[PDB]
């Protein structure tokens, strides 16, 4: 039998196609799987070919919870410390946010979203040791989820790394996951730091996970992915009424003939509730939205909202605060 949820993928289906029409965008993708299996519980794509599994894009901001994750892990970084966030230079290359903070606590860089931020905890390790990272969190990995055509995405061999590159790929440029692919590597952090396979039939066998982080350094990490859609947060949109959400938004440029254009985004929103013991991770993108903005938060943010709300309600799961 299969694990989808006719329930939900009806309701990402709409919410998909409502965002998609209202932004006009190209394209678009939902992915929800339960957080503790890796069962796929919907997977939508506008018309045309499996985007979810077949195409792997560049994360950007998505992937920024994974090196703050392995700085964590690693007992070198602790959720309290402070780094140096003004915009530096390697050789020719600028790392820099769009908004310039002098200095930022880990919390503050999930928050935010600091490239430079992100990019000084993958500086404290080697190439290898965040190669080695990436490739246990699946990226360049072949998923064997039984669809055809399903990108490895890529993770070029650390042997061959510029500096410009460890830093970019810790705030997501330079390697490539499908979205499938990013919704795997957020088990990490609900299913207490091992990565799930993921399936799209029921499961009959608890599916073994492999350890990646240790439970207390994912538990600390949903923690700080809650910031994100509260007050001062990127993914305030994303927030859904009776419950904590854990999220991730990226705004990431489009690559066109080897440069990257300011004219042309793809907007991505990752997230899991409730965020202290998730049930579901929800994954949307879209495409190069062209009307009615194009930053995450605003074109992502209300699709991950609505799936979020309407997957939990579905599910059976209660609110775990009073609504407002
Ligand atoms: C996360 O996604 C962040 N997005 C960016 O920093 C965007 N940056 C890039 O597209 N970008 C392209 C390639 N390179 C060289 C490898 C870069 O260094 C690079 O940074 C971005 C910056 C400005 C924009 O106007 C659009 C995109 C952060 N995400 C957002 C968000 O969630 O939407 C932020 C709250 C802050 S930037």
């Amino acid at each position: 039998a299969l694990s989808l949820d006719q329930r939900i993928q009806t309701l990402a289906y709409e919410e998909l196609n409502k965002a998609v029409e209202y932004h006009q965008a190209k394209a678009g993708t939902v992915v929800v799987l339960d957080a503790r299996t890796g069962e796929i519980l919907a997977l939508v794509n506008t018309p045309g070919r499996n985007r979810a599994v077949t195409d792997m894009i560049e994360p950007g901001s998505v992937m920024k919870p994974f090196p703050i994750a392995k700085a964590l892990d690693s007992g070198k970084v602790d959720t309290t410390d402070t780094f140096n966030t003004l915009p530096y230079k390697i050789g020719p290359a600028t790392v820099q946010d769009t908004h310039v903070y002098p200095t930022l606590d880990v919390r503050g860089i999930m928050q935010k979203s600091s490239n430079v931020g992100t990019s000084k905890l993958s500086a404290m390790f080697t190439p290898k040791e965040m190669y080695d990272f990436y490739h246990d969190l699946g990226v360049g990995v072949r998923m064997h989820s039984g669809f055809p055509g399903e990108s490895a995405g890529v993770l070029r061999n650390w042997r061959k790394w510029r500096p410009i590159e460890q830093a970019t790929m810790s705030f997501g440029y330079g390697l490539q996951l499908s979205l499938l692919q990013l919704a795997r590597a957020y088990t990490v952090l609900t299913h207490d730091g091992e990565l799930l396979p993921v399936s799209f039939e029921k499961q009959a066998v608890a599916p073994k996970g492999k350890r990646v982080i240790k439970a207390s350094t994912a538990k600390k990490v949903r923690e700080l992915m809650v910031s994100v859609t509260e007050a001062g947060g990127s993914g305030i949109a994303g927030a859904v009424d009776g419950f904590d959400v854990g999220a991730k938004t990226g705004t990431a440029r489009k690559l066109v003939n080897g440069r990257y254009v300011d004219y042309k985004h793809v907007a991505t929103f990752i997230g899991f509730a409730p965020a202290k013991n998730p049930r579901v991770i929800v994954a949307v993108t879209i495409d190069e939205p062209t009307a009615n903005g194009y930053y995450s938060g605003v074109v992502t943010g209300p699709v991950f909202k609505q799936v979020m709300g309407g997957s939990l309600n579905i599910l059976g799961v209660s609110p775990t605060k009073p609504l407002t």
